[PDB]
């Protein structure tokens, strides 16, 4: 279905770029398939994507050369969730306040509804992560990983559309945690 | 008609999530219509808008479906005020700074001017639509704490008003900032 | 000469539009002339100003109708001083410390280079805040009025470069009010 | 090859000015060239620059005037290091959290992959000297800060455009992890 599905994987870039939530050649995401999932390759101009930039991996056995070093962890969410698309960013916010808790609760109404809770897992990538980042993903939509960012799950079945669920809830995540930033350095200090 | 109207959604779109004022998808934006209110499609990249991501909703009962989800909110304040255009959005400073304050009352010139007091609402629905569709009168923009900031619009074209809603939206967003420096600052230092 | 001037104008705007530092309709900004000065209009989107959104203003009596409501405080300056242009802004951090200060002392270089020593006039756009401005603008190139703005002075022999210089110290001066507000909540809230 | 590398400094100097990372015209940025290094001229918005924003500078002899005044510094680190592109900007959380450490160390995992360690380089008085210390604080790291005037980021790519893209690159991510240093400060410094 090419077509469609590029514009959801150029689409996200661009827009995961343009928010900070990436630099230039980082973090990855991908959708599930038949075979097994949809990912970016690493080292990339993520906001440049072309066709050629995505590579189908399987939750089989030979992990193509090519595809992101994160793509052991997608597929653990892949082999352990009935997720349909995974997102991995950097949401500046969201990591500094990683830091010192083990759950992130958002104290706005978009976060509460969408991101509920939003587990942060101490890792003291690895197979070792890919299986605690699947657990967290089983039943969150998303996760941060102690200073390596955060990852967010999309259910829809429109491939394409669970990639934009994904990247949209990302987009939640750093939202309530700069809003839980401010809500804190003005009721602590100040008065 | 849609020409100009259409460059203003998708502008306020796109800036709105330059700006950082909201999510990929949250929020929306209205102004008003000869059958009421033409709205933002819910559930769908603000960034990216098109014609086809709005739609009207008269003020009558029929809230035809892909309307936003608060369109409930703007109809009753399309019905009890004089508004012409309606911002919503998520000012992320200004949020914060709800659960606090009852009311929101700038320190800068800019602000003072135009948002001279910008009361906070703790509500929730009908309940909510009023609230807002009240404090929009003598007021120009309102917060809901926790959820957003509502931010009218006056002028007589569409556009405008449209822009001037998301006008008020980035001094609403600029006078939390103005607020929450100043705190940290004498405070700290 | 208008056409490089104008282009001095709407560059002005456009970037002091963009770069957070006035609404669409605030601030102003002008240039002395043989006549006065040419300062914009009121009430025009400065992002978006056309050769007919400036007026000429004369440094004596009768202030033609139209020019912005602070062509006082602009013309006490050229009255009073050899500023060559005056751009008048709303630099929000620059504006927050404004009101616990009565000097703004640039921690940076380049602040300490031209923004040398920033005073903060203090209100008790009147012909007392315009006396009090234009005097200030003779020993400092910027200088923060509590509560409003900024005013940033320029001196180049071009009225287009004049222009372009103040803009640019308006740009020194929120680069700085930064720096002392990041300097300060770190040394302040850490150990 | 201009066609390109003037896509190059174009886009960054109006990123480096989006992204307030540096003033209307502070700062200066270059890629190694044959003869010696090609760089921003003086006083021109950095925002809006043109092809005729651009001069040529030898390894050795006369830098034609006109050149950013630190050219000295440029050619000082193309002479000394194996540097194929330099962004010299001004990070502001960064230039801040600058003044009293020695080193800045990223807390985040995609700071420290590229940034392993910024070296803070403060002078007090016993400008070569200055380009000197630059020069050899780049030679074994990629990105440094030059207390209270910014930063330095290197670019190793063998195209020049690809090298200043990298370079800038490095320069978001370094004011991006040193946002994150202050935030898990100041997130901290509370209850």
């Amino acid at each position: 279905m090419r077509a469609r599905l590029y514009a959801a994987f150029r689409q996200v870039g661009e827009d995961l770029f343009a928010q900070g939530l990436i630099s230039a050649t980082a973090g990855n995401f991908s959708v599930r398939t038949k075979g097994g999932f949809l990912i970016t390759k690493s080292g990339v101009q993520k906001a440049r994507l072309t066709p050629e930039d995505l590579l189908e991996v399987p939750l089989e056995g030979p992990i193509p050369e090519g595809a992101s070093v994160e793509s052991v962890v997608h597929r653990e969410v892949y082999r352990r969730t009935g997720a349909r698309a995974l997102v991995h960013a950097h949401p500046r916010v969201a990591v500094a306040l990683s830091f010192h808790l083990s759950r992130l609760r958002p104290l706005d109404l978009e976060g509460q509804h969408y991101l509920k809770e939003v587990p942060v897992l101490a890792p003291k990538a690895t197979e070792e992560a890919a299986l605690s980042v699947a657990e967290a993903l089983r039943e969150h939509r998303a996760c941060l990983l102690r200073g390596h960012g955060a990852f967010a799950v999309g259910l829809k079945e429109a491939p394409e559309e669970a990639l934009l669920e994904a990247y949209g809830l990302m987009t939640t995540l750093e939202e309530s945690a700069q809003i839980l930033l401010y809500h804190r350095l003005w009721q602590g200090a100040g008065p």
